[PDB]
């Protein structure tokens, strides 16, 4: 699939970088036409079959199909896409209270870690229910709308792992954070929804915590600690946390897959529904 080769620059005026990573800068931008602003990742293409620099045309291909697919409101919107020689350009929402992550830097209650939760969980619905799964799923990834309120409005963006999941399981070495992923990423084994949600328990127990259930000193040790399910509930981190909100984590945390909450399981569990 082509994109639009124009010149992003006849319509766009970009501003202010909002990140940046390995293959991919994302610059707030304003459209010319409508005032309205966005933001622009570019995307950095391969520029040889072999070559390792770059994202391959399919990976790029994958992410978009998959962004023109949805419309939730705690997933992004992507309104355009644009290329040239260099890079795959996505115009996307703008979503300004930057990263959970940072949020997160600035330890919640229960209710603020379920107002985050809930709105994960509901985004991450969205995508289970159209068989999408995400494959990175980390606070990093989910943007606040605006940070300077009460209880901020969540979406989820960087689908650059994301894939359809219309066999069941896709078996491709789908590989993202080592803190997140889950043991049959770490394994090499088929994968599907359920990683999904074991990402969700890291993001549960971080979140209630502000410690990384699986985080070793080195990335082997990380792997290795999620491979072997090797997490605690330190009391000195969850001594004043619910034991219903533990087992919504422990549900999660599940090493084989088919006895994992599903994110259907997680919305009926009864630390999270009404
Ligand atoms: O700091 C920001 C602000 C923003 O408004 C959007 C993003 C990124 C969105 C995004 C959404 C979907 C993707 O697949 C993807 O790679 C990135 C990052």
């Amino acid at each position: 699939t082509v994109f639009r080769q124009e010149n992003v620059d006849d319509y766009y005026d970009t501003g202010e970088e909002l990140g940046s990573g390995q293959f991919a800068v994302v610059k707030k931008c304003r459209e010319k036409s409508t005032g309205l602003q966005y933001a622009a990742k570019f995307i950095k293409k391969r520029r040889t079959k072999s070559s390792r620099r770059g994202v391959s045309r399919e990976d790029i291909e994958r992410e978009v199909s998959i962004l023109k697919e949805i419309q939730h409101p705690n997933v992004i919107t992507l309104h355009e896409v644009y290329e040239n020689k260099t890079d795959v350009i996505l115009i996307l929402e703008l979503v300004a209270g930057g990263e959970l992550f940072d949020f997160l830097a600035e330890s919640l209650t229960e209710e603020e870690a379920t107002e985050f939760l809930k709105q994960i969980l509901n985004g991450v619905y969205y995508l289970h229910s159209l068989q999408i799964a995400h494959f990175d799923l980390k606070p990093e990834n989910i943007m606040l709308l605006d940070r300077n309120v009460p209880k901020p409005r969540i979406k989820i963006i960087d689908f650059g792992l994301a894939h359809k999941i219309d066999f069941g399981n896709e078996f491709k070495n789908i590989f993202g954070t080592p803190e997140f992923v889950a043991p049959e990423i770490v394994n090499y084994e088929p994968l599907g929804l359920e990683a999904d949600m074991w990402s969700i328990g890291v993001i549960t127990y971080i979140l209630l915590s502000g410690a990384s259930p699986f985080l070793g000193d080195t990335k082997q040790e990380t792997l290795a600690n999620v491979s072997a399910v090797n997490y605690e509930f330190e009391d000195e981190y969850f001594s004043n946390t619910s034991a219903l909100a533990k087992d919504f984590i422990r549900r999660l945390l599940v090493k084989d897959p088919k006895k994992r909450m599903t994110i259907q399981d997680s919305l009926q569990h009864p630390w999270i529904k009404p």
